[PDB]
């Protein structure tokens, strides 16, 4: 029992971090075989990257794995990131993937500063492709991941904090998610939604811990609910909403439509000074996916 | 800026976690040089442990570091762990400490199921000696723990979950934390309190990262605010307390007492709808060393 924010066991991809120093500009950077990924600020309000590329020398990049430096034989630019060709291979190199994760998907942070890794927690992408992360200067190069067996699946680098305070970073490709660019400036996020499937995850969650003051007999109609959903603006729920949502049906004997019931009272009359799961708020950052990881 | 519920980095305590399987059971156990620690339940309403004990073989015990098996040469119980002597000092072995941690201090806890781990998270030691954690059948070994630098303090091992699905566990030295003991039974945990220091240190994290609505031009005495605290079930505040946040204090400008009639005004008002951090709920489960590490 039990239901906590939790987070991949991070071993797998601290043995991957480095510290990579260009000029004045030291960052993070994740050694995958021979090649060390970084972001490309590292060689800087509107940079020419591109030019700014072909004036360096391998030479010109420090990268230090703990105390051993590792030497830069080859470098090139992929999107906005730089990969870093090394003359050695990780040892520690897991098995590993890069894969673009979707909004309302979650994944694990491992904040890293100089190259060392500072601690770990979960994040969502939000719909506005932001992450509420806690991220300081110099954690640029911190990377997102999950773990499905051994097989690691890096989906997130950071780059950016918005003027809001939330956070901004491409997938390992070094494409950005959302409308965001790697520059010094400030940028503003679209507006967000609530992740409503997410929603009904932590109730199930919920259920299965213990927590069932909110449940009641009513059931409600898809587009009854969506009504709702849209006067609070929470994301519409959909049929593959509800067939994700399965498994955690069965398993409490609660449909989800008869669930819905319960987020819309809770959405029109609050807790009214209750508490789910310890908290006082509608949380939206567990996936069914995660419930049902640390529920079985 | 951000402030989440952060966990240590996990890798150094995963290369010490192996299965520990007697007869038909099997748990967590932590593999530090050449003696693997585990839960002495491990060996079996009641049990006569001493009894059980002198009737095991080293080898009635399986030990297993992933694949590999690691042969027991020897067997003692220290209070509620078995100490297993084995053949092969783990290479893995970090630099570490065994210490026993105070209620209101935090840990990270690494779920291990089957010695493979599952996830990473933070917990409180409560004023209670339980901690709200997640745990499954089979989480029985899995640890606590602190880094500071590159040491490892280990601080609890799990064996126990209350009829509240709250947690309770021993240090490594095998003693219980709290009144409970390591018996298949029904036990219940003293009465809770709200741990003051850590939610003033919380405020603090708050108008560090721009959240300042709950703020006030008044002070209050030390006194005047634990009438008001012992009426919602909060832990007295000491002087003491008032010097721990004084590096906060400082960097903020916001006197302690300060702060205190803040806190005040939340406990007797509520938010009125508003959230500090993402909640709206007082959070305890920050210390001021956590909110300075995550914040500096
Ligand atoms: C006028 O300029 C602005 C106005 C308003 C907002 C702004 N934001 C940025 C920004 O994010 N800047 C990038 C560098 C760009 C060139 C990629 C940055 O500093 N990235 N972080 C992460 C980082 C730092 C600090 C706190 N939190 C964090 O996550 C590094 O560590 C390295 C600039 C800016
Ligand atoms: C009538 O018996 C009871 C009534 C009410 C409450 C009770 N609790 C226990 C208990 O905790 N039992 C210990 C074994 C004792 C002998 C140490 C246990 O099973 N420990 N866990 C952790 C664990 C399991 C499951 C969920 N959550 C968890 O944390 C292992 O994995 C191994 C017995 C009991």
């Amino acid at each position: 029992s039990g239901f906590r924010k939790m987070a991949f066991p991070s071993g797998k991809v601290e043995g991957c971090m480095v510290q990579v120093t260009c000029g004045t500009t030291t960052l993070n950077g994740l050694w995958l075989d021979d090649v060390v990924y970084c972001p490309r600020h590292v060689i800087c309000l509107n940079p020419n990257y591109e030019d700014l590329l072909i004036r360096k020398s391998n030479h010109n990049f420090l990268v230090q794995a703990g105390n051993v430096q590792l030497r830069v034989i080859g470098h090139s630019m992929q999107n906005c990131v730089l990969k870093l060709k090394v003359d050695t291979a990780n040892p520690k190199t897991p098995k590993y993937k890069f894969v673009r994760i979707q909004p309302g998907q979650t994944f694990s942070v491992l904040a890293c500063y100089n190259g060392s890794p500072s601690g770990v927690y979960q994040c969502a992408m939000r719909h506005n492709f932001t992450i509420k992360g806690s991220f300081l200067n110099g954690s640029c190069g911190s990377v997102g991941f999950n773990i499905d067996y051994d097989c690691v699946s890096f989906c997130y680098m950071h780059h950016m904090e918005l003027p809001t305070g939330v956070h901004a970073g491409t997938d390992l490709e070094g494409n950005f998610y959302g409308p965001f660019v790697d520059r010094q400036t400030a940028q503003a996020a679209g507006t967000d939604t609530t992740i409503t499937v997410n929603v009904l995850a932590w109730l199930y969650a919920a259920v299965i811990n213990g927590d069932r003051w909110f449940l009641n007999r009513f059931t409600t109609t898809l587009n009854d609910f969506n009504l709702v959903a849209m006067k609070y603006n929470y994301e519409p729920l959909t049929q593959d909403h509800v067939d994700i949502l399965g498994p955690l049906s069965a398993q409490t004997g609660i449909a989800v439509l008869d669930m819905c019931a319960s987020l819309k009272e809770l959405l029109q009359n609050g807790m009214n000074g209750r508490t789910i799961l310890g908290s006082a708020l509608l949380e939206d950052e567990f996936t069914p996916f995660d419930v049902v990881r640390q529920c079985s």
